[PDB]
């Protein structure tokens, strides 16, 4: 049985990136799916540290918080830069990704209808820093930080994939982000996972909006 | 000339925790206070990766994102747990602190009048996870994770202090969090910084609400 377990609603959401990470790194794991019927029963929610999912298990280490899981796998799998300075740039990227994801989540779940036009308006100036970071790292030909992939790459990649669904062609303004998505998506294990039923047959969000 | 530069508005805000950390760690740093007016000029802001402050300098290295600063000082000053397992626990704490800080920032800056009592009413359930964490670590007599202070202690302490201003008595039902606040605030270098004008005469937030 795998050392890892992902406990989550039947959605991509805040586990999509860590799932890509494990897949591309060839790690096995178990998915425990939580129905909203189980969730409304209240027992599992009451036992979650912050009342929420994802919950993640690595042996007897139980974690909550999606970016905590991301940094842990990045720590234990060597996806956290080459040295102490790169580690800090990796965080800086991932914190920006988290910032934009929180805006994305706020739109999807609380104001999709009245908010979508302004969000798509503001989107280029939100994506530009990631384009800027790429332009400053090997002219955007490798990864978001340094010369080896990090957990920020997978979280950023997810953030870029789901915005393409929300605002088709939003990467047309960003040649390096665009080639970045195509390049990372083509990694054999990752490509295989993204095409697979366990990824394709889950919706992005739990409320059916995208 | 100290190794560190902090670039921020004349408020505590998202710089209070990292300031407490540097002060308690006996570290020297330079404040570059950015007045709201110069921030309206637009040159500095446009130079910021995410167009936001704080900005932070460590020698040649320039960082953005308050939690990126917190982790970098934690990584470089040894305030990140004794191993990778503790490192994940420190992150889980800090991501919980950040989640509640974002809700605090939302109330302060976008809904203070109509949102306060709903927020105050929900506050106990928001604070209990950190009492629970204390309850599971040496009976709450030491730090939020393990046996050494971490960057998460400083960020959690700030979150607690600003909440006792928002809702006096919000720690009264939590003996371990209340004892923890008193013990951390009694640390000598931290004690002097928290009593100093440079902490006391800054407002908590950029809109004067608290
Ligand atoms: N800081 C946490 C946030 C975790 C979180 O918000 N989880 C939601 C569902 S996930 C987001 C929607 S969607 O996209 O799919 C949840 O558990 N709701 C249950 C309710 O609170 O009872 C993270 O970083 O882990
Ligand atoms: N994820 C970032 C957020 C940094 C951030 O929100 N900075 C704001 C003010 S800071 C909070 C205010 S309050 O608390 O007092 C800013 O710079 N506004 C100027 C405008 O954006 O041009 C990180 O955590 O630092």
């Amino acid at each position: 049985m795998p050392p890892y377990t992902v406990v989550y609603f039947p959605v991509r959401g805040r586990c999509a990136a860590l799932r890509m990470l494990l897949a591309d790194q060839g790690q096995s794991w178990k998915e425990e799916v939580v129905t909203v019927e189980t969730w409304q029963e209240g027992s599992l929610k009451a036992s979650c540290l912050y009342g929420q999912l994802p919950k993640f298990q690595d042996g007897d280490l139980t974690l909550y918080q999606s970016n905590t899981i991301l940094r842990h796998l990045g720590r234990t799998l060597g996806l956290y830069g080459k040295d102490q300075q790169e580690a800090a740039l990796v965080d800086m990227v991932n914190d920006g990704v988290e910032d934009l994801r929180c805006k994305y989540i706020s739109l999807i779940y609380t104001n999709y209808e009245a908010g979508k036009d302004d969000y798509v308006k503001a989107l280029p100036g939100q994506l530009k820093p990631f384009e800027t970071l790429l332009s400053q790292n090997q002219g955007g030909k490798t990864f978001i930080v340094g010369d080896q992939i990090s957990f920020a790459d997978y979280n950023l990649l997810d953030l870029l994939l789901i915005h393409e669904v929300l605002a088709p062609g939003c990467l047309d303004a960003f040649p390096l982000l665009s080639a970045y998505v195509g390049r990372l998506s083509a990694r054999p294990k990752l490509k295989a996972f993204l095409a697979s039923p366990e990824y394709v047959n889950l919706p992005i969000n739990g409320n059916g909006k995208q």
